């Protein structure tokens, strides 16, 4: 198995969202994956590419063999991922401390939205929920409109699996110099919270107000959002530094002195506006010829449809074809020790060949 | 120096963005992590809490003796991070292979947006730009309007600082039998990327469209998306599974018979129109009380100005007071090496003083 985590081991208990993404980026970086669902949900090969560079077996851990079985996995694992509701594990006899008594030395390594304790730690939720308590969702979205989800990505990837990520990563350094595992609490609520702490740092020095739209990085900058062009596709304009600015006035065809200042918030209106008449003359390909190999900071918005077309991603292989169509390598890369392209989800295999695998 | 992360020693050649985010998160969980950045740059203490948990050092990187320092600093250390564009550390003679031969165990870590090589690689670019071209940026926003940024979170941090930071920290596994260090080369376009895999899987089975607005976690979901309450505040839904759903229709007093099917998504007009103005009749206190302790997936849509009064957020101790606003305590958190609260930016501190130090 290539990668830098050739010989990690690591066992998944199966779960939504985090969990899976976590266990999934392990297993890109070369980890040994195995993931116990239930014999109820598993009945062919699973089509959901999240589940790829696994195996997966089934197991009752409800029952006394297929909790037998399980500890004995544990037992010769570096790393246990779950992702269900605080005491889950506990009642299984899979907890903390049940995995303490055959392997101290287990990473064992918690993923909730709320976290393991307090008020809300026995709510369902979803990562529309979590960023949605912690200021994150509210400031997201045009001012005029109640706030947009940003898609799952910031509270169950970004401020969900990413800390888990770090989190079991970072025990494992520990483990080093200390002998021992360790547990790990990784929260949406908290994850995504360091993942903004940007905001939080520049509140706090007057530059970020709770107004929606009206910020240098919610679209409330004319030189920081999307622009629609005259074919209806988009650009998106990044152009913050004023050399960049200036940059791409001169490509839009713009006299910056008949131009408000770039960072006169009281004329942003009317900014936006000279902006938005010039992105709309042309075509979006237009565009994204004009400012190639500039530092506008002007690029085409893509459809997912359209990504495999773009030079810059085909030259790179940040995809690879699979399945019904493209998914993304591994990342991050690594000079030595390279990961390899992606395992389809497997055959559900029996849980005995595991273990003999691994003696 | 308290945390998981304790002794890990870590030099950070001062950028903007996901190098910083990264470094401050290697610091906040123990590391021992050293900053340089340019004279023509530091005018006293730091404002900017990013920078938390660090030393900063200055040092003209263009002459020969801020090179030698620096290489110093570096020959003495486990982890480099640079987020300079694709070549500035080669010509400043800081490249990988320059400092592999000073310090052949070193994390060689390089945080850009498209990465070390092709076409766009020298061009200039932020958050959006990287997640304008992978497809992201496109499918996030209403459908009657043009796509709109995520903050800077999806690109920077969950796609850039944080995919660093697990290559840093998977090398380091590595090296533990190898006894090599290595380059991580961390590209925003690729993180991004793999942080959006669950769309690329739903996409190739035909639960995922191209079409902004019209999936079940864009906002095209009744049951999935934000509402506007009587005091124009809002909450947020999020009830996916079924159980859920059906919690949240009884707190909002709608009988499921009058309602249509859940996910008959031809007849997500009238459901939208239904919950609309059932949100729309009260208050978002209200829903807050109404569904706390339920699995109705409803939650208060809070201001950043407001979130140091939630219970849940006071007693978890997610935030510490620092300088005239909250910040975020470290995450995740460690059973048996905890954390401690981040050091505040401290005074310049001088790069001879350091090196003896180490
Ligand atoms: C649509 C998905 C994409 C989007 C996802 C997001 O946005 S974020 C992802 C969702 N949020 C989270 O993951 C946060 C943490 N998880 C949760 O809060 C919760 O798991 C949940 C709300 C998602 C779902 O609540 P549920 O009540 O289904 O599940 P819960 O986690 O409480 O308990 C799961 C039950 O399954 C049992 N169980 C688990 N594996 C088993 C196995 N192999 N054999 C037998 N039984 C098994 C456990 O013993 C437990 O039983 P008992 O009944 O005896 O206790
Ligand atoms: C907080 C602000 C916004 C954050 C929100 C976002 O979305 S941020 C995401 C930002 N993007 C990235 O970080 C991706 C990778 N980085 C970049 O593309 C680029 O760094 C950039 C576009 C941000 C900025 O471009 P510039 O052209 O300013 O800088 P570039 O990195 O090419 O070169 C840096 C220059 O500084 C010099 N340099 C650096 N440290 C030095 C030191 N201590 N003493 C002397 N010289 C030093 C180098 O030698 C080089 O100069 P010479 O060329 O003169 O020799």
């Amino acid at each position: 198995m290539a990668g830098p985590l050739s010989g990690l081991r690591v066992v998944e208990l199966a779960g939504i969202g985090p969990g899976p993404h976590a266990a999934m980026i392990l297993g890109d970086l070369g980890a040994d994956v195995v993931r116990i669902d239930r014999p109820s949900s598993v009945d062919g090969i699973s089509r959901d590419a999240m589940l790829r560079n696994r195996r997966i077996v089934t197991a009752d851990l409800k029952s006394d063999q297929g909790l037998e079985l399980a500890l004995k996995l544990i037992a010769k694992a570096d790393v246990l991922i779950e992702g269900y509701r605080p005491g889950v594990t506990e009642r299984l006899g899979l907890g903390p401390e049940e995995c303490a008594k055959v392997n101290d030395r287990l990473i064992y390594a918690r993923m909730t939205g709320w976290g393991q304790t307090g008020p809300r730690s026995q709510q369902a939720g979803h990562d529309i929920n979590y960023i949605s308590l912690n200021g994150i969702l509210h400031a997201i979205g045009r001012g005029d409109e109640r706030p947009v989800p940003p898609l799952n990505l910031v509270g169950d990837f970004g401020g969900g699996s990413m800390f888990l990520l770090v989190g079991i990563l970072a025990a494992l350094w520990e483990r080093q110099s200390s002998g021992k595992g360790q547990v790990v609490d990784a929260a949406m609520v908290d994850g995504s919270s360091v993942l903004i702490q940007m905001m939080w740092a520049m509140r706090a020095t007057g530059m970020w107000t709770d107004t929606r739209g009206a910020n240098m990085l919610d679209g409330g900058a004319p030189y920081y959002d999307t622009y629609e062009c005259a074919d209806g596709r988009y650009v998106a304009v990044g152009a913050i530094e004023p050399q960049f600015y200036a940059a791409m006035l001169a490509g839009l065809g713009l006299d910056a002195a008949e131009l408000p200042p770039q960072n006169d918030r009281a004329r942003w209106p009317e900014l936006r506006a000279l902006l938005t008449e010039a992105f709309a003359s042309h075509d979006r390909d237009h565009w994204g010829a004009v400012f190639a190999n500039s530092d506008a900071c002007v690029t085409p918005v893509l459809a997912f449809g359209e990504v495999h077309n773009e030079p810059h991603i085909i030259e790179r292989n940040t995809f690879y074809e699979a399945n019904g169509g493209w998914q993304p390598m591994p990342a991050p890369r690594f000079s030595r020790t390279a990961s390899s392209q992606p395992r389809p989800p497997a055959a559900t295999i029996d849980i005995e060949a595991v273990l003999t695998d691994w003696d």
